[PDB]
């Protein structure tokens, strides 16, 4: 029932993340609107309620997210900005940590995703891959501190599988462009615009094939002498 | 803390245990569930404080990484913690390498090195701890073609050695009566009847790290050249 879950703009003391997925859930009150005191069970519930995303992938992501917080079993959405845990260079809608603000939505960065799949009414696996190339190529040219290993790349293919899957079709990875634009720009569920919570459950068995196809369409190579790492503590 | 309400009891076949004498001992006295199940990060902080006077910072971090070994949302079992390459590492003090046998259970043959350390002394110390780290790594290098030896394992090994010296011994000097350390590993018991008292000084990152750092210097250690440190993220 989305009627109990109206969108509201985050106010002054309301903490947000670099993740449109969680920010959208907070802005609809599926997570605390203040973005504080989030447990792994609250993530599993908000993800299932909002998007029909199943626990498997949410538990893993939330456990890694926890490492960004000094708290025993909670994090704030602001904690999740910690560079090198999940937050990575070559984001779709955020600047690289080394160049500026790795937290907030940035229209200038988002422009690439916005303008992708020209002449189509959807983003798809092909356009998602092209955006991954363009964003990485940007960070490699302007960021001498770029981190581009297997870890960041896997997360990038998964995050791109996420926007295609939760705003669009979880099997084909096609998503109406206006749904994806609203998701990123307003961190809002485009309910009035016709968006429905996925009827098909979003699992690692649906996300992985989509992430894999985005990967193939990205024509990716790692930086040669970089070791994959999860920063373990703030 | 009242240890009278926390009696040692031999773990049964019902009861899940880890490769960690620290947690296993806490479970054996009922500071953690004796069945070794349904352990939250808050239960770890409390059991660590109650049993050993260990402060939350280092326990929170260790427990959050331990969680990665579990498919459950916010709990692990002690048996989950055996997952090779999360925390569990080659060149353990009392367990065999995953590649060569059992990386879970106490092994007397492996423990022999630590047991015979600091010969002609009644205590184990930073010097003997360092020598045991060299000897155990050298053993794994000789016998384990698949040995993983990077900054991550080494840091964890210096910390785990700082832990046995600190919780069974003196948290400032890193000296520990040998029979305390030997019961801790062999029986996963607080040696209360044998005179062990919970540390009066709080065991923190600021007490552990200096000890781990000195153990490191006494270990004369080098990483394997072409290995990347990594935390295995899921079973
Ligand atoms: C619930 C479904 C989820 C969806 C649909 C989702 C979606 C996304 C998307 C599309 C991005 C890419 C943003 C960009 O590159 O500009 C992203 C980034 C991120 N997400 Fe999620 N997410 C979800 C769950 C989670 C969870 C559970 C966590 C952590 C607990 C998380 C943490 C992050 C972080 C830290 C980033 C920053 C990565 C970066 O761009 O550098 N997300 N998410
Ligand atoms: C609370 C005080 C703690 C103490 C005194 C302690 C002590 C130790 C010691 C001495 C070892 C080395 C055993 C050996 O090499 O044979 C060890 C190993 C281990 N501990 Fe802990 N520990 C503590 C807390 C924790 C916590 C909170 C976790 C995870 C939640 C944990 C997980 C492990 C694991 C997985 C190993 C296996 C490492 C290996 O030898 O391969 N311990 N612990
Ligand atoms: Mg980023
Ligand atoms: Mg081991």
């Amino acid at each position: 029932d989305f009627s109990q879950h109206p969108w509201k703009a985050p106010g002054p003391n309301d903490l947000r993340s670099p993740c449109p997925g969680l920010n959208t859930l907070a802005n609809h009150g599926f997570l605390p609107r203040n973005g504080r005191n989030i447990t792994i069970p609250m993530i599993v519930q908000a993800g299932f309620d909002g998007y029909n995303v199943q626990p498997d992938i949410l538990i893993l992501a939330a456990k890694v997210g926890l490492l960004t917080s000094p708290e025993p079993d909670t994090f704030t959405l602001d904690d999740l900005k910690l560079h090198g845990t999940i937050e990575h260079d070559a984001s779709l809608s955020r600047e690289d940590f080394a160049l500026g603000d790795n937290l907030h939505f940035n229209e200038a960065i988002f422009n690439t995703l916005a303008n992708s799949n020209p002449g189509s009414d959807v983003y798809n696996i092909t356009s998602a891959g092209q955006v991954l190339k363009d964003r990485l190529a940007d960070s490699l040219a302007r960021n001498p501190n770029v981190t581009n290993t297997g870890k960041e790349f896997t997360i990038r293919t998964l995050e791109s599988a996420f926007y295609l899957s939760v705003m669009g079709n979880a099997t084909t990875g096609e998503a109406p462009k206006n749904f994806v634009q609203i998701f990123f720009r307003e961190e809002r569920l485009p309910i009035e615009e016709g968006w429905k919570r996925s009827t098909t459950p979003i699992t690692s068995d649906t996300l992985n094939p989509i992430a894999g196809q985005i990967s193939e369409a990205s024509n990716w190579k790692p930086n040669p002498d970089q070791c994959p790492w999860i920063v373990l503590s703030p």
